[PDB]
């Protein structure tokens, strides 16, 4: 019925919530995402 | 009836849930995510 | 009914949950993660 | 700050919610009521 | 801060919550009442 | 800070919660009241 297909192919760092499938739920999801720093290629 | 792939190919930290498939319930789910420092290619 | 696959062919260190999947409950369900430092390639 | 007084002085039945003072929250907050016969003064 | 008072004087049954005060909380509340039968004064 | 009084004087039997204070928490409160008969004054 449903299908969820998350790719990344990067250096970048992952923050927060893949494939987040909430369903007939009640609550309030909160996602918080800090990052204080430097990358480089 | 539901499918979830997460596919990811870097060097990047993962930070927080993946796949995550809360369902018919009840709660405020909260993802923190901090990274302080430096990454290189 | 419900499959969930999870790949990851990073460096970076994984933080949080992978293929969680609350069903039909009653929890407010947190995640934390903090990491300082710095990675290389 | 906030003040509730209820008072009934009837012979029909109560049915519900009294001085119900929801804040600050997060739900969806059902009340059925039914009464199926006859009352007489 | 406040208060709640609840006063009835009635031959009726009471069906429900009285002073419910839910706060800062997250929940669906649900209340059901149901009466089949005859009442007299 | 907060007070509750609950004052009731009839024959009509109690169904459900009274001063209930609810706070802070995370739940789906429920109450279900049924009464089926006959009463009289």
């Amino acid at each position: 019925a449903t299908k969820a297909v998350a790719v990344l192919k990067g250096d970048g760092p992952v923050q927060g919530i893949i494939n987040f499938e909430q369903k007939e739920s009640n609550g309030p999801v909160k996602v918080w995402g800090s990052i204080k720093g430097l990358t480089e290629g």
